[PDB]
């Protein structure tokens, strides 16, 4: 069927939309070529629509039915708990889009009688009505990027806050446990950056002659069919569920997950959806399962050898036993034809790679650096263009989410995150003393409220002391960063070193934790550097739950 149908009404914004980076003193320090940074707006929704709208082609086969059964078999071991209204409400982000029924996120978290009564009614309605499509709002997603040698905005579709709270009750436990029980080590979100690097290396070194490739599905969401969504529910249905949880999942599947009407911000009827809605709790899990299923089956159809998959929602990387240059190009092409039949056509054609560092998955790639000792240490890095553009944007304007804080946590070991991001921001934060102001950022979709003064502990727990001494990065890595700093017009190492030394000092100076920041995060700043040792408070932080499952668009907030 058509992934989308449109009435012709427009996808509208519910407020004004900024697209250009503002001329700002504090923002010019970091990035100079401001006219290169932009934000997507609804003004380009139509371009995205034309690209996501089309009629899906899908042909299942024995390999597909076989992998599905293997997956359903493992799903059978799971027992999922029904979440209480209180626990569900406790998972709702503080600034989640309010309900159109007279209450918002604040009330939901407070457990106010009004928000709770409505959630129950929405739940009762789920147990009783198994057909009526549930309404969803469509909006153009606002994302910053850097011009290219632009990008039309991504589309987001989500239901009312009431329903979202119900999803959590019926499915939170399922989407957080199942992926893991079904795909095992292949499930990406169970890994912190370091562990992913480790899995990618151990998987790589386990083959005699490794051959890997990343696989980019063209607008994965619009490629998800009604069959895929029922196949996905068929997997959930294998869990031991509470009766109401089972009705809720059956009803959420027919009334929301497979499709439904689309309403813009103005109340108008925009059209209909018959594919994955990016804004429901099951998006991340559903996609990870679907992508894993099609890839695992496709790998058998293409005669690829020793298929080790790594899946993160729609992002997919494959590492396997090479069979020869020619043979691998043929096997890989066969793989794409298989995925195309299962309705996962390629965006950019996959390319076999024989150098791990040359593989981009989750917009990242593994790379080598050296620590104080001089021993080789692997870390996860990525082209810094987008992280930096976004940092500039987050410096010039005020935003709910702080990607820089999230990028510093996920990429603390990188040359760019420490040199630029840490220096830039800690400098700005001190100059307004807000090192204690907790900020919100995201990790695998989930929203987190993190304190900037706790970054040393976090970096040591997640990446290890080496992250503070990495040096002698790879040739490829410095080229990228160089090329990047040249492009956006960012001041050279010389300038950052100088700014860091100034931040370090004013940090060691003022106090305790802040001094810890200066001593650890900026140890690369001084020549007569202090010998770094394990930070006590580190093993005190509850990093449980940080890397268990993906929640992109799932409206989740961990406290
Ligand atoms: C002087 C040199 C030893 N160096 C270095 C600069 C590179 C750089 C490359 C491209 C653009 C800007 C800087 S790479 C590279 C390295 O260690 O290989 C360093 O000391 C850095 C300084 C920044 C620290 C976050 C990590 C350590």
């Amino acid at each position: 069927s058509m992934s989308y149908t449109w009435t012709g009404a427009l996808i509208t914004p519910c407020a004004a939309e900024e697209s250009k980076l503002p001329i700002n003193p504090l923002s010019n320090s970091l990035l100079r070529h401001h006219n290169m940074v932009y934000a997507t707006t609804s003004r380009s929704a139509s371009l995205r629509q034309k690209k996501v709208t089309f009629d899906r082609l899908q042909v299942l086969d024995d390999h597909y039915r076989d992998v599905l059964k293997e997956m359903k078999a493992k799903a059978s071991t799971v027992k999922a708990k029904l979440l209480s209204i209180e626990e569900a409400c406790k998972l709702t982000p503080p600034h989640s889009a309010k309900s159109k029924f007279g209450y918002g996120a604040k009330d939901v978290r407070n457990l106010s009688s009004r928000a709770v009564n409505h959630i129950r009614s929405v739940w009762e309605d789920l147990l009783e009505d198994t057909e009526t499509p549930i309404d969803t709002t469509i909006m153009a997603k606002s994302e910053v990027f850097c011009v290219q040698p632009r990008k039309p905005a991504r589309l987001i579709v989500f239901p009312d806050l009431g329903v979202r709270v119900c999803e959590k009750m019926a499915l939170y436990d399922v989407v957080s446990t199942l992926p893991q029980a079904v795909m095992g080590s292949s499930y990406g979100f169970q890994y912190s950056p370091k562990q992913r690097v480790e899995f990618l290396v151990n998987t790589w070194k386990s083959k005699k002659c490794p051959m890997g490739f990343s696989y980019d599905t063209r607008c994965f969401d619009s490629t998800v069919t009604e069959s895929d969504i029922r196949v996905e529910e068929s997997i959930y249905q294998c869990c031991d569920l509470a009766p109401e949880a089972r009705q809720a999942i059956r009803s959420l599947t027919e009334r929301l997950y497979i499709g439904g009407p689309l309403t813009n911000s103005k109340g108008q009827n925009c059209g209909y959806r018959r594919c994955r809605a990016s804004g429901v709790l099951t998006t991340s899990c559903g996609n990870t399962l679907t992508c894993y299923l099609k890839a695992t089956a496709a790998c058998r159809a293409a005669k690829l050898q020793d298929c080790t998959m790594l899946v993160n929602g729609d992002d997919l990387v494959v590492i396997c036993e090479s069979a020869g240059t020619q043979e691998d190009a043929a096997a890989l092409r066969a793989f794409t034809e298989a995925m195309t039949r299962y309705s996962a056509p390629p965006g950019d054609p996959p390319q076999p790679e024989y150098d791990l560092e040359l593989i981009t998955s989750c917009s990242s790639n593994v790379s080598v650096a050296h620590d104080a000792s001089g021993k080789r240490v692997y870390y996860l890095t990525r082209d810094p263009t987008t992280p930096l553009a976004r940092a500039a944007w987050e410096t010039a304007r005020h935003t709910p989410i702080n990607s820089w804080l999230g990028n510093i946590i996920m990429y603390a070991p990188t040359l760019w995150a420490r040199m630029i991001l840490m220096t830039h921001f800690f400098s700005i934060l001190l100059a307004q003393e807000q090192l204690e102001k907790a900020l919100d950022c995201q990790i695998y979709g989930a929203c987190y409220s993190i304190e900037p003064l706790d970054l040393p502990q976090i970096i040591e727990r997640l990446h290890g002391l080496s992250a503070f001494t990495l040096h002698s990065y790879s040739p490829g890595e410095i080229n990228r960063v160089a090329s990047c700093l040249r492009k956006l017009g960012v001041p050279p190492l010389r300038t950052w070193r100088h700014r860091a030394r100034s931040v370090r000092a004013k940090l060691l100076s003022q106090g305790g934790r802040a001094a810890t920041c200066g001593r650890y995060l900026f140890n690369w700043a001084v020549r007569t550097k202090l010998k770094l040792t394990p930070i006590p408070a580190a093993s005190q932080l509850d990093l449980s739950g940080w890397f268990v499952a993906g929640y992109s668009g799932g409206d989740i907030y961990h406290s």
